[PDB]
């Protein structure tokens, strides 16, 4: 005491919460995605995109709860090893490629299940009556898949508070790094969620575009524009005074497209001024008579007037804007 009262609970606590878990996505995988396969309510390769990896991810939590219950059982003096067996080298990676996955597709899984609950009745009861299972501790299929990230989350928090009351140097070390990994993990894991709902958004636009102003008409560079593999900085509606137009913006890390929205397609209607737009000579200014409205000019001028169902929100449009022309390099 008093380093080692703490040291002790929260390594008690990591051993519990990890077992919690376990059990969770064991839950999760027998009243749920294995229920669902057997049922053929989707289709097993979609059905692989809702739980992406549930099997392996199960035996990676549990290969670690494993690990902490053998090493409890033989005494808890040094624990950083185990630790490390799992977070840091060839079995971090692994666990980092098998978590992220997973989660990266956290939120089309609720909206993908979502639907079906809304569109088949016969999903709705089976979903309802797997919740009411005992088994499931009160939790809602909502509430289960979003946990696999909650955990990533802990683990820093976890180990960073082992590691600063650890009294030995070379042990502390260890847990150190072992929780460095978690950060990095997490790390990664946030960027490649971030990845997947931009890329699965994107990918749904550029089936929708309409195309066929450009591929007519100058702007011969965007034929034929592909935007699935560009970082969505914003969207948003926006009115946009053509002179004294409804149209849905996309603000990406280098170009600006004013989409016009008609039925499900996406028109990009060059109307003198054109719908693309590259950044790098962007600029924005307020508009004097008119606190919802702004200009953007690209430094032969070339004048967007558009506005916004609020001041806040143009305030914050034209911060983004600045920023991301700003944020890309003079050649």
């Amino acid at each position: 005491p008093k380093s080692q009262v703490k040291r002790q609970e929260v390594i008690s606590e990591l051993l519990v919460t990890e077992a919690a878990h376990v059990r969770m996505l064991r839950v999760l995988h027998d009243l749920f995605f294995q229920p669902m396969a057997e049922c053929l309510f989707f289709p097993l390769e979609e059905l692989q995109n809702i739980f992406p990896s549930l099997d392996e991810l199960i035996e990676v939590h549990s290969l670690f709860l494993d690990r902490l219950m053998k090493r409890r059982q033989e005494s808890i003096e040094e624990i950083g090893d185990v630790l490390l067996a799992r977070f840091d080298g060839a079995e971090g990676s692994w666990f980092q490629k098998i978590s992220s996955r997973f989660c990266s597709r956290q939120s089309f899984a609720l909206e993908q299940l979502k639907a079906k609950q809304r569109k088949d009745p016969r999903f709705c009861a089976f979903v309802q009556e797997a919740e009411s299972r005992p088994r499931c501790r009160r939790l809602q299929l909502k509430d289960m898949i979003p946990t696999e990230m909650q955990r990533l989350t802990k683990y820093p928090l976890l180990l960073q508070s082992i590691g600063q009351n650890t009294e030995e140097p070379t042990e502390r070390e260890k847990v150190e790094l072992a929780a460095e990994c978690c950060r990095e993990i997490l790390h990664h894991v946030n960027q490649a969620v971030r990845d997947m709902e931009d890329l699965l958004r994107l990918k749904d636009y550029q089936r929708r575009l309409d195309l066929s102003h450009l591929r007519q008409s100058m702007l011969s560079e965007f034929k034929n524009l592909d935007i699935t593999k560009k970082k969505l900085v914003h969207e948003g509606p926006l009115t946009w005074r053509v002179t004294k137009v409804e149209v849905h913006v996309l603000l990406l890390d280098d170009l600006l497209l004013l989409l016009q929205r008609q039925d499900e397609r996406l028109l990009l209607k060059s109307h003198m001024l054109r719908p693309v737009l590259r950044l790098t000579s962007a600029m924005t200014r307020e508009v004097a008579t008119d606190h919802k409205a702004f200009y953007v000019l690209f430094t032969e001028a070339q004048i967007y007037e558009l506005v916004a169902q609020t001041v806040s929100e143009r305030k914050n449009w034209c911060a983004l804007i600045t920023e991301t022309a700003g944020s890309l390099k003079v050649p």
